């Protein structure tokens, strides 16, 4: 019941992006420029199907520097990971929730079996616990 | 001697992003959240390899809205497209330059054969007229 490191996620489908600036309620620790990625499996859910076991969503969080009215991507802060397994991740609505510090497999961030992550993602039960909307 | 609309570019490898805000010298018309994408042939070039004919880079430019210490993606403004053909686009350094308003295939923007585009990109001769760098 550990979430696997999503090897190769940077080659996945880019779902969407958002900037969370200082002062945002989620600034600790979501502050930065973030990009949402989906594997083949997760695309099926985003398109309006059921999320199949093996679907993985990644949220890739970068620091940024405001440089003359450009926001410029700096170092990666972390990745958040949601891993669909209806049986193994049953306690958290069938998604496994993990963080990797600087996107490194060695730096697991989740210490409460993902109940905190699940606490907020539960509001989205009707879209299978997923906030991001697939956009053209 | 026309740049092909890059059908399916939303499914390609996401290279990088940047935000250009009010007050940036490039605000008009490059203002917004932009995402750079690369087809397989473009990735060869970006990796430090050479760009094969048929390499395509896309810059996808979104309007954004302020939303309580968040910049949220709004409407697509346009896409910019560079298509590799050393022979057919030799007047603009082996890349064909085109813009599509709102990313629509029917709203081609470039009127000067891409000389305007090439004029700025020519700064980057030493990285084959590409600004963007592959990051992890
Ligand atoms: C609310 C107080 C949140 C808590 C706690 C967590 N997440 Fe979340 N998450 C939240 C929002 C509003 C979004 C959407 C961002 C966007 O650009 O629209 C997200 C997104 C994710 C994603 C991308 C998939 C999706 O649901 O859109 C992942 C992979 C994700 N979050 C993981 C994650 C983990 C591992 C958490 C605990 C450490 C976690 N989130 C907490 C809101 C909230
Ligand atoms: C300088 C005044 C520019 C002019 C005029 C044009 N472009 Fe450009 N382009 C510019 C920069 C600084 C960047 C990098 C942005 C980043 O996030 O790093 C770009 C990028 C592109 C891309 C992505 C590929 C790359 O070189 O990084 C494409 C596909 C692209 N630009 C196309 C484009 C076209 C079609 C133009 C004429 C309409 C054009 N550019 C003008 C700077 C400048
Ligand atoms: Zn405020
Ligand atoms: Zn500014």
């Amino acid at each position: 019941t550990k979430v696997k490191y999503p090897d190769g996620f940077r080659s996945w489908y880019h779902v969407k992006s958002m900037v969370i600036q200082p002062g945002h309620p989620l600034e600790n620790p979501f502050g930065g420029i973030h990009h949402v990625y989906a594997n083949a499996e997760a695309i099926q859910g985003l398109r309006g199907g059921n999320y199949p076991d093996g679907a993985v969503l990644v949220v890739d969080l970068f620091d940024y520097q405001e440089d003359n009215h450009a926001l410029v991507e700096g170092k990666r802060k972390l990745i958040g990971v949601m891993e669909r397994d209806a049986k193994r991740f049953s306690a958290t609505g069938g998604w496994g929730y993990e963080g990797f510090g600087e996107g490194k497999p060695d730096k697991r961030l989740v210490t409460d079996g993902g109940q905190g992550c699940f606490g907020c993602h539960a509001a989205q039960k009707e879209s299978q616990y997923v906030f991001s909307r697939l956009r053209d």
